């Protein structure tokens, strides 16, 4: 059932790499080099995702060659997504998905690994893995490997619920959405492209883990809200509708309440951490700010989610201003980290 989106609140200005044209050209030439499409129509649709633009908005100050390198990860993701999930009327079975997805996780870890059967665009996954990771630091490569594996594991969970034709509880959705959306992998690629890397102390610190998780969650809730109109099983709208036994339209104000309470917590943790933040944590927080705006500015102009959904506009203030923890025990601990 169709919904009406509410305006979005974002206290950060739009930003874009001033060499986007060059970034886009490098990516299109790479798309053609590895033929990440079966026909001209698929080629046009892949280019129309504007994966280069969303990365360029997240990385306005990064070297365009490195923005292009990490954008290949998202173009590959879109090309492989548009193939693997369009593979028959019948839902993909987790038991069929898992043996393929661990092979893709392995190639992200070590592209020299090869298998007796490989899906199309696996050569492209090898190429982008080397392009992204070869110039990176050892620590950045370790982050790339762990966050890629976490995303592939996350995908397996979405496939499990699609196979069962079931909707997860809101608590279970709020735990797993950060994993299924690969925002840890996104953050790892921002580090590689922009040239930053958290200390072990910062990366492990519960305040920074809460910052990363709250940011990951609300960013992917924005993704769900932008993708709903086009989708019409694990969308925030469908999850809340089932949780509260209400209509998808009745779910909308609840979705924006959760969005603004999680965004609100992110801003409190950001305010706590920025004064004492070293150059690396400052760079990550800048990347997080630019990603928030990037998803909104690109999400409503990209063909990836569009028209299906008109931009509902900008909100003067958040839809919910409560500082109280969300009553979801998977993520409630975040609020313990506010100083």
């Amino acid at each position: 059932s169709a919904i009406e989106l509410l305006p979005f609140h974002c206290p950060f200005a739009a930003a874009v790499n001033p060499r986007l044209a060059e970034i886009e050209k490098l990516c299109v030439d790479w798309i053609d080099e590895f033929r990440l499409y079966q026909d001209d129509a698929q080629r046009e649709r892949l280019i129309a995702t504007k994966a280069a633009e969303v990365y360029a908005r997240a990385l306005p100050n990064a070297a365009p060659e490195r923005v292009a390198d990490v954008a290949k990860w998202l173009y590959w993701g879109f090309a492989t997504d548009d193939m693997v999930y369009d593979n028959g009327p019948v839902s993909v079975r987790a038991a069929d998905f898992l043996p393929l997805i661990v092979q893709l996780a392995r190639i992200a870890d070590e592209p020299r690994s090869r298998f007796g059967f490989e899906i199309p665009y696996t050569d492209a996954l090898r190429d982008l893995t080397v392009a992204i990771t070869a110039p990176a630091t050892p620590g950045q490569r370790i982050e790339w490997r762990s966050t890629a594996r976490a995303w592939f594991f996350g995908m397996s969970w979405d496939v499990a619920y699609a196979e069962r034709g079931e909707i997860p509880s809101l608590n279970d959705y709020l735990m797993m959405r950060m994993h299924t959306g690969g925002l840890a992998s996104w953050a790892a690629t921002l580090g590689i492209a922009d040239g930053f890397e958290l200390s072990a102390r910062d990366a492990d610190s519960p305040a920074v883990r809460a910052l990363l998780e709250s940011w990951s969650t609300f960013a992917l809730i924005i993704n769900d809200l932008m993708s709903y109109a086009k989708e019409i099983s694990s969308n925030i709208i469908t999850v809340i509708a089932r949780e509260l036994s209400c209509s998808p339209q009745e779910a909308v104000p609840h979705a924006y309440s959760i969005l603004d309470r999680i965004s609100g917590l992110f801003l409190r943790l950001r305010a706590d951490l920025l004064p004492g933040a070293d150059q690396n944590l400052r760079a990550l927080i800048a990347g997080m700010e630019h990603t928030w705006r990037a998803y909104l500015d690109w999400g409503f102009t990209s063909a990836r989610y569009t028209p299906y959904q008109v931009f509902p506009g900008w909100a003067e203030q958040p839809h919910d201003t409560s500082p109280d923890p969300l009553p979801y025990p998977a993520i409630a601990w975040w609020w313990e980290q506010v100083a």
